[PDB]
């Protein structure tokens, strides 16, 4: 590839394996949001809650696509795997899955950044410090809040929990 | 009737007979409507939302007397029977009295739908397709988000079930 | 009822009668302006106005309702009266039907203000002073005006007389 | 045709009919509109009523064959007949020739659409429900309340029907 | 479900197998994308026209989610399978790919609607007929004519093919 | 006719001979607009161009029989025949069979015109000369320099002519 250059064939591997997985990351967030717009669950906020996390999700898999054509890796996809659940069984439990969710993406995006540092591209360091890293931390500290707050409230079993807090902090 | 064309007596009678169940369910949203602004149950957002529930089962039903004439049949109105009830015991069990209007008005559409196909009348066909089905099955969601919804907060016996939904979803 | 005060319970009853004979006469005038839209009959301007006068019709209910609801009432409804045709046969019939129709409704009217005169409720005559007796009055009025004039013209048998009634005064 | 899916060599067919028939209508329409133009009919608004339903049919015979094309059927163009009179004799003849006129065209397109359903199109189906069906009732029952009116008025043989018709209703 | 009606367990499980399909659809588009910004490639507008016809299939799979859940059905997500090649070669390819794809998917469309008729469910009848038949008959319509130029431009062979072709048509 | 001066039965006729000869020219370039927005055409500036050049046919034609009414003579409208293909070819074919088209019709305009000076009609002469002649010539020399352009560009043969004409000069 012409434009190649101090790109190693691991973080290209790498950086295709992210794709993936961030790719996944908003398929369980699409598959969350249309839980909660359910008959029986109905919390709309929720609903558009999660939508947004999956929207995050695509918009990060396509920059990594176009790093990849960035630098002259060539993008090789893979299955998207369906989520673990169709059923969520609650806003609380939806949340605490969407922190287990990012701490994965999370701990592989740091993975992917001491990859690049070990062969020594700051490019790719710098693009994931500029673009993922701290929107990660930013997103599992939000889910933390909510995850706290939904807890001390006394979801799922308090009625009023999700209800009152899918209409005041979500929407 | 020199307009008269594909349209067989069967579905002008039974447009007829659409016409006055659409009439009583805006007849039934009505008193419910006004079951809400009792001085004893003083939830002013289930009163608006009933009413308005109210004006489009009207707007459904002239709709129906305007295609009767558009297709050169007569109308023929009946009376309106009075509700099943004056008092409608609780905003839930309002909500699902109201579903299950809504149903059974969805079945008589539905069963009417049927007709027009037996008599090859595909203009009544799109006609309940355009302006009918979906939003039937629209209310009929919704209203099964809202039963949901006042289950989980605990209403009718908490107290501050029907309220807090009054206040904060159908505001 | 904690609200209710001053309200006798012959006036909540002829409310409630007056509640129903002003949802019939919204029914009858319905009828007539679906009439005017009719193939053979095709007076849209009849058909405006006759749908105009069940809305005033509808709005004159509603507001007894609330009145019922206000003083702490009970809203007792029954079944709504099919008009006594389905074919009005003429502009002036229809109009004819109309006066008629005005000046029973506008007897009852009467006689309940009669009513809440003998039981010392000045609230409620003034209602009806205030939103009825004189809409009545100029209702009855104009619907007179609207009979002179079509007989005048030769209605129904000269057949430009309710045509051009129909664009002109109508209009 | 490598676009060509689920399309009846006989829709493709009767769809070439079709295009032909509305514009037949389509010329019929124009006849009628220049001959209300005549010095010796001198009636300006049936002359601009007319022309406007033929431009009306010209645009539902380019839907049509835009439909062929989208569908990967040929269009194939037959001669346009002409109208079964130059001199349309009066307003009220003219209106009742269009309703014949409608209501044979309407028989072509429920026919069409009869034969989309044998032939499992649904789309077919749906595209004459969606542009045609409803314009052709609608376009019916006008034409069914002006042939109403002028005949009520006198029409053809009271002087001031037609100059009256065509001032107030067409203007 | 409290809001089921008239929606058969086959039709729910049809929309289940749709979802994946439009999702599958949209992941092609999506690969198809990114490899005309790759530097060997290098068409913009080849990429953004895959693009967005990525978004339209995400859309689609997004409402068929959505008409899941008003019915009352229950989402069930499978593997997104990863397209066929990550090398779509040339634009025509693509465009030839795009092509058989959309027609693949217009099959399972009918054949989803051919379900619906045989089960009585005018409502999924109607959203087929409305949101799909006839947006994929304008897709396919269009990438016939995308195909039919760069043939007759001489791509792929022809080295200003597909660049013209992609600055003019797709521009 | 009370109107009619200094109107030949000769002119007249001619004219009923020249509004048929404009409607049919006004079909062929109908014919020739769809032929172009085949999957297997698909040059949609051909296809807007000739469009265009068939509404200004209609409104030639339509002249002449609001021409035909104001000298008092009387409209006959004969079959609008179908036009020599419904296959056009080419671009390149298209515009040489409109040239040739535009001549012929050019030819009949400047016959009529011979015809109303040997009657002493200069009214007609003027309307020919005003509204006609001028415009046939801009037309004929509009598809010279097309046919020119296209000839010199290698059409039909070379792939590139007709879509680069197509968006450049038809655009
Ligand atoms: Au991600
Ligand atoms: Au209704
Ligand atoms: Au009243
Ligand atoms: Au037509
Ligand atoms: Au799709
Ligand atoms: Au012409």
């Amino acid at each position: 590839s012409r434009v190649r250059q101090n790109f190693h064939p691991d973080s290209e591997a790498a950086i295709n394996r992210q794709i993936n997985l961030c790719l996944y990351a908003s398929y369980v967030y699409l598959s969350m949001a249309y839980y909660f717009s359910r008959d029986d669950v109905a919390l709309n906020n929720f609903s558009r809650y999660f939508l947004h996390q999956s929207r995050e999700c695509t918009e990060h898999a396509e920059k990594l696509m176009r790093l990849q054509n960035q630098r002259g890796g060539r993008i090789r996809l893979q299955d998207i795997k369906k989520p673990e659940q169709d059923d969520w069984e609650s806003g609380l439990h939806a949340m605490e899955g969407a922190l287990l969710l990012e701490k994965n993406v999370n701990q592989s995006l740091l993975e992917l950044h001491a990859l690049a540092s070990d062969k020594g591209d700051p490019h790719l360091g710098d693009f994931l410090e500029t673009y993922y890293l701290n929107e990660q931390v930013k997103s599992i500290k939000e889910l933390g809040d909510h995850v706290h707050n939904l807890v001390k409230m006394g979801a799922p079993d308090a009625g009023l929990a999700e209800y009152l807090f899918d209409t005041h902090t979500l929407g």
